[PDB]
């Protein structure tokens, strides 16, 4: 149960595409990048990541959750690679563009602003909270009185 950030291109994998697969889940397979793999090994069921659209959009539009432990990638018959199942939990009210990330000096020191080439990034509680809150995810019906 940690916070991560995954980069997906809408031409390959769209948002609605994953929303319609919310209760289904998709296996993040074919990860030949060992850095991303290493981070995904730390992932367990309940871990949550930022669904960031790369290439087209360059914006975080929703929250994804891991719904299966890191198991050997079905593409590899030696168990040399692993994969987890991701789902769409809920989207953000305001999409967090990379430009918006640049607008916050605090998030300007996040891995997202350091290594755009890094697919799967680690996010801490405060970073997670800040970005979500920055994306208009201020659910405040907790009190009207």
């Amino acid at each position: 149960v940690a916070y991560w950030l995954v980069k997906s291109e809408p031409s390959v994998w769209s948002w609605d595409q994953q929303v319609a697969k919310g209760a289904a889940g998709e296996a993040w397979t074919g990860v030949r990048n060992h850095s991303a793999k290493l981070h995904m090994v730390a992932m367990r069921r309940g871990d949550r990541a930022f669904y960031y659209h790369s290439n087209e959009g360059k914006e975080i539009v929703g929250i994804a959750e891991i719904i299966r432990e890191a198991y050997p990638d079905p593409t590899d018959a030696s168990g040399k690679f692993v994969c987890v199942d991701i789902k769409a939990d809920k989207p953000l009210k305001t999409p967090v563009t990379l430009a918006a990330v640049k607008a916050e000096p605090r998030l300007a020191d996040m891995a997202l602003m350091k290594y755009s080439r890094l697919s799967v990034q680690p996010v801490t509680a405060e970073e997670w909270k800040l970005v979500c809150k920055m994306g208009g995810l201020l659910e405040h019906h907790h009190h009207h009185h």
